[PDB]
């Protein structure tokens, strides 16, 4: 059975400890939802963010649809271009928000969130979904999170491709 | 935005408070995984159990496959008939475990859980998955949990069927 150690006190060092563990945990499963669910579990345990999880693109509706996550209840559907999530999708790149109250068109599924980061995932150069993380603290996410969650996105993208191949 | 109230300080009273809120939240989405994810979130926030979430039957492999959940990372696959989860599937009914150490063939995905409840979900007669909840406390789950998580199971079953008819 897999088990996770994370000892490191500095943010960047904790990512360097956590990412290889995630890689190992998801290497062992083809099911995409299972892998997203365990990913978000590892992130929540390691970093303690208020909310962390995924939305996946629905090509039929041009909406992000809620997938696995840790934290309180969330909105199920985010239109293309709306919110930090829909902005990330539209831009094709990561969005870091130091103060959600000061950010344009943030969607507040929780009144409690104050900062956020959204990292898009791609297959064949099309966005398939986003990783979203939220904090109750202002400015919880910075370039360290963008770098390492971007690397995690790459690891997950490969698992998405494995999930398609496994059908 | 959907938004939850938990006042109740007694377990049974809290189920009575929370089940209608879950029913409302899941009524307004057809995607099965989104609904499971938000249900796990509501249960985790309301009851604070160590782990709460779902496994879904994979008919290709005769295994339960990890779906949305809250709590630490978990096993991705449980064979038919193995563990509390596989036993609930094989029995076609709820299994309540007061102490995972006296239970035959408990699967310990975390070393920290001490008590558990599994409630199966059905469609067209057959098991489609299970709700599993785990606690670090002994005997956290009793007849109140069996009753009300069984009613939750039926609420969810109706959403599974609605997911198949949605367009
Ligand atoms: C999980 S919840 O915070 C998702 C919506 C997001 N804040 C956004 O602005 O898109
Ligand atoms: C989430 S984890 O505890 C799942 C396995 C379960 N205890 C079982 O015995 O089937
Ligand atoms: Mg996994
Ligand atoms: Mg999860
Ligand atoms: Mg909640
Ligand atoms: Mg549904
Ligand atoms: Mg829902
Ligand atoms: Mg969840
Ligand atoms: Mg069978
Ligand atoms: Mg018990
Ligand atoms: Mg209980």
């Amino acid at each position: 059975m897999h088990a996770l150690h994370f000892s490191a006190s500095d943010k960047a060092a904790l990512y360097r400890e956590v990412l290889p563990q995630i890689e190992s945990v998801v290497a062992d499963e083809t099911d995409w939802v299972a892998n997203l669910a365990n990913t978000a579990a590892v992130l929540k345990e390691a970093f303690g963010w208020f909310w962390v999880g995924f939305y996946l693109v629905d090509t039929r509706s041009d909406e992000l649809v809620l997938a696995p996550f840790q934290g309180p209840l969330a909105c199920t559907r985010i239109p293309f271009g709306r919110g930090v999530c829909g902005q990330a999708w539209a831009k094709g790149g990561t969005v870091v928000v130091g103060d959600v109250d000061a950010h344009p068109d943030h969607i507040a599924c929780s009144s409690l969130s104050r900062s956020e980061i959204v990292v898009p995932l791609f297959s064949d150069g099309r966005c398939i979904g986003v990783l979203d993380a939220d904090s109750e603290h202002l400015a919880q996410f910075d370039e360290t999170d963008a770098l390492y969650l971007g690397e995690l996105a790459k690891i997950l993208e490969k698992r998405f491709e494995a999930s398609r191949q496994a059908v």
